[PDB]
Order: structure tokens, then sequence, then C-alpha cells
């Protein structure tokens, strides 16, 4: 039982050991491009780079580089794009990517400012009367509307390719109370938030991979994607307990490094998956319970 194993790990306080085993077994691929001197200012952190084999390439001719990774989950039938929280000089790239990948949604798991330090840049407009134009990638972005909740805000954005004048509605899901190296404020909050994204249709195969990011795009982003993939996994393979979260994470770390940055987020991943499992295997109310418990209102 998923529950039994979880309690065993907790009872023995093995979360740090398991998490540490994951780091040591994690894949390690080259990041030549990410480390090219010219791209130095395109990476928020020196030690966090997308693997070359899976990095998302901008279709631009100058520099196709952006600190983003395509996490393709074969069995789970779902791809995501994990990227760092855009930098002052990479906002055009970010949206360029969102455009070229035909993304429908963007999941932000961090705040533009955490403890006097900017964990990310204001890459989307805060006021509707002030659209944003990223001149380098010839993109226009406009806040159409937004639904502000207690711990998360969902925004409707219109992304326009100024070149072709083509337009697209991007759904911006912003979890606002997930601290760096911290965890969601309950499995309920998280799942409540994950299912909003799901019901939005942003994760649908009819759209490009959803863009998920935090600060470095590995900790919170990793946690969010791990949870979503495991729940996705234990629904298609009818035999949920066979889903080995630790291994799913390892599968994931093959496409981007450092997914899940703390033993606690790893534990949370298990909690969120176990909790969210109640949905996959019946119970059409736990979702109303998460919404209730998340106190989003
Ligand atoms: O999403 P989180 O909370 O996991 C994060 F973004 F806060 C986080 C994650 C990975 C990091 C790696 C390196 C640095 C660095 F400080 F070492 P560097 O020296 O490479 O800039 C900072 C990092 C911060």
């Amino acid at each position: 039982e998923m529950e039994k194993e979880f309690e065993q790990i907790d009872k023995s306080g093995s979360w740090a050991a398991i998490y540490q085993d994951i780091r040591h077994e994690a894949s390690d691929f080259p990041c030549r491009v990410a480390k090219l001197p010219k791209n130095k200012n395109r990476n928020r952190y020196r030690d966090v780079s997308p693997f070359d084999h899976s990095r998302i390439k901008l279709h631009q001719e100058d520099n196709d580089y952006i600190n983003a990774s395509l996490i393709k989950m074969e069995e789970a039938q779902r791809s995501y794009i994990l990227t760092q929280g855009p930098l002052p000089n990479t906002c055009g790239h970010f949206w360029e990517m969102v455009w070229e990948q035909k993304s429908r949604g963007v999941v932000m798991l961090n705040r533009v400012m955490e403890k006097g330090s900017l964990k990310c840049a204001q890459y989307w407009p805060q006021k509707e009367e002030k659209e944003m134009i990223f001149e380098d990638t010839n993109l226009k972005l406009t806040l159409i509307s937004e639904d502000i909740k207690s711990y998360y805000t969902v925004r409707q954005l219109e992304l326009e390719n100024l070149t072709t004048q083509e337009t697209r509605e991007i759904l911006h899901f912003h979890y606002t109370t997930w601290p760096d190296f911290g965890v969601p404020e309950s499995p309920a909050s998280f799942l409540n938030f994950l299912f909003k994204v799901r019901e939005s249709g942003s994760l649908s195969p009819e759209h490009g991979p959803v863009v998920v990011h935090c600060s470095a795009g590995i900790g919170r982003s990793g946690t969010f994607c791990l949870a979503d993939t495991c729940l996705l996994l234990m629904d298609k393979r009818k035999d949920p307990s066979s889903v080995d979260i630790k291994k799913v994470l390892l599968e994931m770390r093959k496409f981007r490094m450092g997914l899940i940055q703390t033993a606690d987020q790893l534990r949370f991943s298990y909690l969120a998956v176990i909790e969210g499992a109640k949905f996959i295997m019946g119970d059409s109310s736990v979702q109303d319970q998460w919404k209730e418990l998340s106190h989003e209102d």
C-alpha cells in the first residue's frame, strides 16, 4: 500500500536517505550549450543547466538557447517544459518559447521577489492597460483578466506574434505561497492547484507542453511535474501501487537535473500523490475537499 510505504519511510526518517539516493543515481548529461560563454547571462544559476539532449531550442537564428528542458514522459503520455524563472534579458526568449512550443498554459511556482532578492522577473503584465512588448522576439503580451485566490492566481493572457499578428490565449497559473526549497501549504492546496491546471486543458496533448517554472526550474517545478506524472501514471496502469515515485523522478531527472531540491519536497511529492490517488480510484469529493481545505477563497 502506498500509505504503508510512506509511513515506513517516515517512521524510520529515511526521506533524506531516499532523496540522497535519488541525487546519486540521477542521470548526468552534458550541458555544453548552457555553458557556452555567450549564454552565461541566459542562465539564472551557474549550477542549473538544461541537458543538451533535451533543452528547448528557440527557433531564432541568433542564439537558440534558453534555460529550459523538455521533460517527455513516455509512459505517462505527457510532456512539460521546465525552465528557470525568466531573467530581465530572457523574457522575450521565454515567451518566444511559449509561442514556438504552442504551449497553452504556464505554471509559475515562485514569486517575483522572495526575501529582498528577485527569484524571478515580472515577465507578464500586472495591469491590463499596460501590455508588454518584447522587442527582441517581436511578441506582445496582454493581461486579459485574472482570478486572484489566497495562495494562487490564475491569469488569462493574450500572446501575440507581432510578426504574423497571430494571437493565442495563454493561461498563467501562479502558485504564490510556495517558498524556495519549501513545500506547498498542504497536499490539499497543491492538488487543488494541480487540478485547476488540469481542468484548464493546458496539459492536453492537443497543446504543446505546459511551461512550468519556479526560480531555477527544478525544485518546485520538479515537485509539481513529479506529482502530476505519478497521478497520471496511477490511473492508466490500473494498479497504482506499482507507481514508484522515486523511479518516476529518476526518469524525470533524465531530461533535467535537480528535479525536487529537498528531502521534504520528495516526502511532499509522496503525500500529494497518495492523497491525489484517492481521486484516480474513486471518491468524487476529495477534490471539493482539497478546494475546501486549501482555503483559496
Ligand atoms: O527553486 P529552488 O528553490 O530549488 C532554487 F532556485 F532556489 C535553487 C535551485 C537550484 C540552485 C542551484 C544553484 C544556485 C546557486 F546559488 F548555487 P549558484 O551559485 O549556481 O548561482 C541556486 C539555486 C537555487
